[PDB]
């Protein structure tokens, strides 16, 4: 045996690599694009579909779409097309030799995990597989046993409280506000400056505006007063046609949707009150250890100043004698993959794989009574 | 006080009148024309500019242009010239005595509404004003509280879901396909018959072809089979030079762009799928009442057979146990003005005006925290 | 100031008079004759040159020639000799007191208009001048703003479409078939009867045959069948030597050259197809108003039956639902002067003159950026 | 099979040859002339019609006319006469053995392409044919996939944006200002020097003046100031009668009609603003690649200094951080034929022909659902 594969399929990026590494060798977006215009040059390399980094380059003529929406895979033809691109075109492996570690969000459909298991054996014919929960793997990456994990990615934000090795599945919150809903609110409030980004190729531009110019205001009602003297507030951004946009208070205002989800019409609470309501559903003897370990992960927790507001605004909810310590590693974008590289290389793990023999005598329903 | 003014400025027509009436006294196109040829007769009444019904008559020698494109006013010199023509030359009022109700599209620039407010006080010096959203006013005209409003005009098509008095601003779709983009597609597909309408004075002829000979096919793939036996399909039209054109399948084919916007190269969805995606972004307890109230308005919803296809094609998307009732009044062209005549004559409204005193101590930014 | 002068210099006649009158006081041909024989009576009043009505009387012993051929003045010594005869010998004015309105054909050389301007200031020293286009002035005489003008004179036939005060300079046709080319075709087809008019004094007789016995056939292929029974077709004419000529089908056949210019070997089209091709180069919204206003002017449009054939033969080209109205005033010979009398007496015109001060600081090139 | 024919039928020239060559073997003008004079020598080789290079030599006695005006073939008798001259008299082939590649302009009538297809099978009986779009073939000649193509010929100027193999048919502009409208403006402004070119045989002289003495001014308002000191500006040209003309500012002033079409009374924009408005109708992610690839083609883009003004005047419209690279090959006159020689010799193309069997069971309407 050489090694094992760790394929972190997310709603926005597909992180992939080998176990035992410290960074994924394969980071490309989870986009499958079909061309939508006519097509008039004969031959000269026109494929029926473009996946990932190729569709990101040719995106002006493509109808881009995501096969994964809010964690749930909705377009199993396109998801088998990304996995085919991930293993062959991007990692250059043989899938019949390496065991594959997959990740998915908690509180997810049963058929979403059975259908991953059916594809990895009946189509790729892997020797073994295992589906892990992402917020469990975010805590191997920090090398811990205790802590609540705020894993906010591109499709789903979810808290999982984990005390000393033991997960508390009744306190797992799942909030479907994520980075893809911050882009779609940003396309709505860039309209009030005048700039109209509508089609799906501009959705990948407003995503790139958000990753470069948006931050989290430490007090939202005071930065809106700073928009009176919009001097250091406004920044510029060069679009791929050469135009510039002067984005102003829309920098700090779209990540406030993480803290006030009523901006996009959701009745639910922000990520500071879904952390606090998930600690307050735990036992009273472990709430001191969950305050002191607030592990953030995922790429939506990469804004400048989001650890400073989570530490500010849980403290206004928690009793004043408990210390709050939001713990943000700088590598926290890939930490679901970093913990998957650790868990697949542990020596105590090689009896937890779902082998091909164990699958065949049990069908696709083996994955529920074996993984979690 | 005599009464209030209701000035519905659209991208294609300027509807204007007084509150409490049942029809606008002033319907003229929103066109400002400059002459482009030499000019050789001395004197005898040559103005520098021609606005509205006058420029529509003298259009053979004029460079006609619209100051409003896609809802956004782009040419504030010409828009102050239409308003000057609307009040003085067309309504024959004094603007310093009547409060003016203005309309504009939702999801619009902030500077578009501030600059209307700055003109109506610093130039016309009105006693009071109020900017209303057009799809709110389309629902007073039907005398209701509940319904999604498909307001398709000449610059912008937009859905606004309104439950029992409460607007849902996160489900407001805005699609910039409208009647001016159906004319420009019709000038492109009349070329394949041979007829070349190019200059801006022929743009007002193809607009008049579209308002007389175009309808909506109930099944587009079967009317294209009827173009084999083009017997009852083809109609004729007498041009203003005496020529006739025999338009064939181009009758039903340009309003299909409302239902398949890929004909003009837009990635977005048709008006039957922007209604359905705007209901599916509402709460699940109000989707039954939004199906049963589909208020159409605007002049682009005046084609023969557009209520019959909207009722056909939402039903193919909606679940089969929900009833769909597309509600098209016959007066639906002016229904943004009809609801503006109702709202300005309500007794509960006279504290919602932005008076001249309230403007002066607040600047032009009063209109955002007072209207909507 | 007394009044202004209107000097309509044509290729065949010099119409001159004062502004505000209804008929020119000075109508004499534009002929400068030199004697060609010996000269044997000593003294008794022999001048070196004879101009106009005097050379028309003494024409048997003179080499008559026209200084203006096809609108272009080619013999500037003789044209200064006609203007000297026009002002002093014929109007009896002082040129240093009256401003002079001049006319010329459209699409004319630049040096033709500069050299008129140089003569009227450096030789006659007029206070002011203005060069107008003849087909503009033909439309003041009918008191209008809209119409295409068929101005066919003795040197040039030209259409100028004029919509409501605005000339369309890209649709101005200029056809150099005129009355002097109908005389020269008539001298060629009177030869086939036997009568040989060759020298220049007989050119002024065939011009007088044409003004008295020639008409326009309403259908040319049927009047040629009437030449079989030449009973009412043939007329007689008494020459100035007492001889008679019996002109037959040559009455209607030389004005057919206006409608079929291939008789004199021109490739171009007739005056019914240069009117139609000049309307079809206009905008499609003004073609209805140019059909209903077909102003004829000039002396070549004075044949019996030319309005009846223009109305017949444009109708065969125009679409059948457009009305055609050829508009021939009875005074249409002088209508370039009649409109020049109107334009020079308008009150809105006295700032359009090129004064002597404006000329001196600008040279002769002022006339292009001031008149047209 | 020997090879295939590439017949580039243009409005001004008929380029023809074989596939796989680097230059057409048959370049002759698209002129069919009928004699117009009497004809008095008995026998000695007088045909009823003269086509192409023969009618160009004998043009003094012929009524020359073009069967193709603005891309649309209007005179199908004469166009079958050119094709008969092209294959038999000029290429000396048998049309029943070679498959024929035809070109035509985009946004063209449907009946123009059906009637080419009906002639090439029912009259010439070719084995196969294919109608291609000219601006697609202009991009094979530069050997590319990406670029907007400014193909300005003798009848039609049209932009076609082509990204990586995929044409964008909603951004295709078509402007009917071309070289034949620059000749007709040049015949109008040579009149103001005095020189009157009127009949159709002089239309082929002013075309030859334009191809030798006209250039494009880099700044039009400064070359008009250079016309004050007309020293290096004026050139001479020897006419075929031996006369000389001293053309002055009319050298640079007629190609300015390409950049200001209001000189000939067109309301539309120049070729620098129909390129920019066609890029601004594309997607925002491909506008960087269309700026860097501005392929000019056709013979109207052969003026000295037209690449230097297109690079100057798009840059004044484009944002200042985007590079503009107008790409003019020196062989750009024949580049529609050069790309047609490439496309007909590709190995991936031989299933795109419309064979004679495929035509017979489908009628003439096969060409729309098979070519484009
Ligand atoms: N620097 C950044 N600042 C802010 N947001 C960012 C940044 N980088 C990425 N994002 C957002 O994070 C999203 C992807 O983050 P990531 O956590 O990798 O997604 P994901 O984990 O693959 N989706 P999932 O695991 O299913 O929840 C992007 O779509 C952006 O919206
Ligand atoms: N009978 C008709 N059938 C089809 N289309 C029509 C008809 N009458 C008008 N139209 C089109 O619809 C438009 C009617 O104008 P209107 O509905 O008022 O647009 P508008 O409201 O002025 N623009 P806006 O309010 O900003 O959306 C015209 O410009 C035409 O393009
Ligand atoms: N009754 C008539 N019938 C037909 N032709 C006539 C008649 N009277 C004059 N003509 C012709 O008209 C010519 C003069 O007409 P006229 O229009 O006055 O010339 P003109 O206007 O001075 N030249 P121009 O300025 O170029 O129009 C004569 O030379 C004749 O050829
Ligand atoms: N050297 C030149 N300089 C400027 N213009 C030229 C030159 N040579 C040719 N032309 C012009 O280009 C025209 C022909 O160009 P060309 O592109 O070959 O015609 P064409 O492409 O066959 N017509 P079409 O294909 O229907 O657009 C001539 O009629 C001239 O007006
Ligand atoms: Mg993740
Ligand atoms: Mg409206
Ligand atoms: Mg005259
Ligand atoms: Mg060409």
């Amino acid at each position: 045996e050489t090694t094992a594969l760790v394929c972190d399929n997310g709603s926005g990026l597909v992180k992939a690599g080998f176990a035992g590494d410290d960074a994924p060798r394969a980071v490309f977006p989870s986009i499958v694009g079909r061309p939508r215009h006519q097509g008039v040059m004969v031959g000269m390399g026109q494929k029926d579909s473009y996946v990932g980094d190729e569709a990101q380059s040719k995106r002006g003529i493509l109808t881009l779409k995501y096969p994964i929406e809010h964690g749930i895979i909705t377009n199993w033809d396109d998801m088998e097309k990304i996995w085919h691109h991930t293993f062959y075109n991007e990692l250059r492996v043989a899938p019949e030799e390496h065991p594959t570690l997959l990740t998915e969000a908690p509180l997810n459909p049963k058929a979403n995990r059975e259908k991953m298991t059916q594809i990895m054996f009946e189509t790729f014919n892997v020797p073994a597989m295992y589906v892990a929960i992402q917020a469990v793997l975010s805590l191997y990456a920090s090398g811990r046993t205790t802590g609540i994990v705020l894993d906010s990615g591109d499709g789903v934000t979810h808290n999982v409280p984990i005390y000393e090795g033991y997960a508390l599945p009744h306190a797992i919150m799942r909030l479907d506000l994520a980075g893809r809903d911050l882009t779609d609110y940003l396309m709505k409030i860039l309209t009030e400056r005048g700039y109209s980004f509508v089609t799906t190729a501009e959705r990948e531009i407003v995503r790139d505006i958000k990753e470069k110019l948006c931050y989290v205001a430490l007090d939202f009602e005071n930065e809106m007063a700073t928009a009176a003297s919009s001097s250091s507030l406004e920044k510029s951004y060069e679009l791929p046609d050469g135009q510039v946009i002067t984005i102003g208070n829309e920098r700090f205002r779209c990540p406030e949707t993480l803290f006030q989800p009523s901006f996009i019409g959701m009745e639910s609470a922000g990520i500071h009150e879904t952390t606090y309501n998930s600690i307050m559903k735990c036992d009273i003897d472990i709430r001191k250890d969950l305050y002191a370990n607030n592990v953030m992960s995922g790429g939506t927790t990469m804004y400048p100043g989001i650890a400073d507001r989570m530490q500010k605004e849980i403290t206004a909810l928690a009793p004043s004698t408990m210390k709050i310590k939001i713990i943000a590693p700088p590598e926290r974008k890939y930490s679901v993959w970093i913990g998957g590289s650790i868990l697949a290389s542990l020596s105590t793990f090689q009896q937890m794989w779902i082998t091909k023999q164990e699958y065949d005598e049990a069908g696709p329903s083996i994955v529920h009574r074996k993984c979690f």
